[PDB]
């Protein structure tokens, strides 16, 4: 497969062996959902990215699960700042709140709805492949440059992948 290929060669090692670990401890193969491991990887690296535009951040997406409770639970207690039910992908320091991030070959509003219905006030930030994003009460939390390097980079990905005629499938397997 060129899409596993792809993903081989865009993104950095680590980030390739969390979304593989990620993917094969709940038994699903990256060489048959590979449009599934490209989304997991470009999700990693925004929320990777996102926590270097910042020590303002704690990522908490990319951690297995003990250890990602125990940062949230470490961030609650010397907070107060309320649990969520769910894991989210960052913590804003300066803010003083959680952070979900979503990545969407759809419409940013379509996908901000659907993560809003999932959950708090954890700030919701999302992005597309196209250089729109919409966040909560549209606060989007970092400088201009920051986003604009997010935005530059998932475009890219997007070309490469339309380079290598992968991007048609990959728009259509989000739903
Ligand atoms: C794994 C994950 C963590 C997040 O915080 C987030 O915003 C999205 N994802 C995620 C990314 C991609 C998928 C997916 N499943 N099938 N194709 N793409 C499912 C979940
Ligand atoms: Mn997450
Ligand atoms: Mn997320």
């Amino acid at each position: 497969m060129a899409m596993e290929d792809f993903v081989r060669q865009c993104f950095n090692p680590m980030i390739v062996e969390l979304a593989e670990k990620a993917m094969k401890e709940y038994g699903e193969d990256p060489k048959i959902e590979t449009n599934k491991f490209a989304a997991i990887c470009t999700h990693l690296e925004v929320c990777f990215m996102y926590s270097d535009f910042g020590h303002r951040f704690e990522i908490i997406e990319g951690r297995d699960r003990i250890m990602a409770w125990t940062v949230v639970n470490s961030i609650c207690n010397t907070t107060g700042v309320e649990k969520p039910k769910f894991l989210p992908d960052l913590y804003d320091y300066k803010e003083n709140r959680f952070i979900e991030i979503g990545v969407t070959r759809r419409e940013v509003h379509i996908y901000y709805l659907e993560k809003a219905n999932k959950i708090e006030k954890t700030h919701i930030h999302i992005f597309s492949f196209t250089g729109e994003e919409m966040a909560t009460k549209a606060d989007y939390t970092l400088d201009e440059e920051s986003r604009a390097r997010i935005k530059t980079r998932l475009f890219t990905i997007r070309q490469e992948m339309a380079s290598r005629s992968l991007w048609d499938s990959f728009r259509q397997s989000e739903r």
